[PDB]
């Protein structure tokens, strides 16, 4: 057994042993595993990395791929630089003929700009068809030189032909995770029933980062104080980000009971929940999602869902439930491989099915920006939230 075997083996293994499923897509991984070792080259380094990469692709998995120390090292030193894109964060679409979509057009971004939504076929980037491509792939062609341009070509789902063309301007765009305010004199269409006052907090969650948590903490700490009537939490276009995040603004809202489990093809293997710290547990709320409501964000609205928190109003979610994690290799290099899916306290998959809203509104009506907010809550058309 050589050290590239040995490498190889590495890979195999870390699959093997995480894989989300593990029946392997139908196909009996050791077989592969045996068969790979006797027919495909593995000389030198650059060629076991081929192997690895064909082995991975038989999963049929494009969120599940190989990394080259590199490429590795340099996805982790990440989000600096002069490097800047488009205001867009992408995922693959919720059952997979192909495709990489539009998960997250980032607030006031150059992409959001030109129209692009969540959800969104992203055809080809700058001339190149981005079908079944690495999503590290697909971020570079959409990266560029500070303040340069790139075209991306992208159409609604299930209408190829309605696609547009956009040109877009490489720049940074520094996003907030949390903005609140207290909207007053609300219009009664928006009232939780029975409300002492014409008060609604209002917390604005665009974000799950490591800021997020703080900042949500002192939003709800200060409503609460205030004694408004109820909390509208908008997760609206909120790719989910960061787990942690996720799950400790559900215990800020949800005192007792689970949160969401961690499931494979084994069954259970995770579970969290809360801690019974929280900062209100009693204020009426009512959660904003939409279509671009995904991964930590949809974690935490099935939270609120499931536990009777609070009700979901707006349209049904992105259903963005897989869990990817790098495994690191000796090498130095890394296998990205989906290991688990979320479910909502309930036992339903996060994943394609998504959370469903109890008021069903049209996302658009309400504003994200705090005056426009009040301004539409506190009005004669103003969304009846509850």
């Amino acid at each position: 057994v050589t050290s590239e075997q040995l490498l190889f083996l590495e890979a195999w293994r870390a699959v093997d042993r995480a894989y989300v499923d593990k029946s392997f897509n139908g196909q009996s991984w050791f077989k592969l595993r045996e068969t790979y070792l006797k027919k495909e080259p593995m000389d030198r380094r650059a060629q076991t990395y081929d192997a690895i990469r064909k082995l991975l692709a038989v999963l049929d998995d494009p969120f599940t791929r190989f990394l080259e120390p590199s490429r590795l090292a340099a996805l982790r030193r990440g989000t600096a630089g002069s490097v800047t894109g488009v205001g867009l964060e992408i995922t693959y679409d919720g059952g997979s003929g192909k495709d990489v979509v539009v998960l997250t057009p980032a607030p006031g971004g150059p992409a959001e700009k030109a129209g692009a939504r969540a959800g969104d076929v992203i055809v080809t980037v700058d001339g190149t068809a981005v079908k079944g491509l690495s999503l590290y792939d697909v971020s570079d062609l959409l990266q560029g030189e500070a303040d340069s341009q790139v075209e991306v070509v992208l159409h609604a789902p299930g209408a190829p032909s309605n696609t547009r063309t956009l040109q877009l301007t490489r720049q940074k765009v520094t996003i907030n995770p949390v903005t609140f305010t207290t909207c007053s004199n609300v219009a009664a269409a928006a009232l939780p029933p029975g409300a002492a006052k014409q008060q609604l907090g209002y917390v604005r969650l665009a974000t799950f980062n490591s800021n997020t948590t703080a900042a949500a903490q002192q939003a709800f700490t200060e409503l609460s104080k205030q004694g408004v009537a109820g909390l509208v939490l908008d997760i609206r276009n909120n790719g989910g980000g960061l787990f942690p995040a996720g799950v400790n603004v559900a215990r800020m809202l949800v005192d007792r009971g689970d949160l969401v489990l961690i499931a494979d093809s084994q069954g259970i293997r995770d579970i969290y929940s809360a801690d019974g710290n929280s900062i209100d547990s009693a204020t009426p709320l009512v959660v904003l999602v939409n279509r671009g409501t995904a991964s930590a964000s949809e974690v935490l609205a099935g939270a609120l869902k499931d536990s009777k928190r609070g009700l979901i109003a707006g349209e049904r979610t992105f259903g963005k439930g897989l869990i990817q994690t790098v495994v690191d290799l000796s090498d130095g290099s890394g296998v990205a491989v989906t290991v688990a899916r979320y479910q909502t306290p309930a036992g339903v998959d996060i994943n394609k099915i998504g959370v469903s809203p109890d008021v069903q509104l049209d996302p658009e009506v309400l504003p994200t920006d705090l005056e426009g907010v009040c301004r539409v809550l506190g009005s004669d058309a103003a969304p009846r939230l509850f």
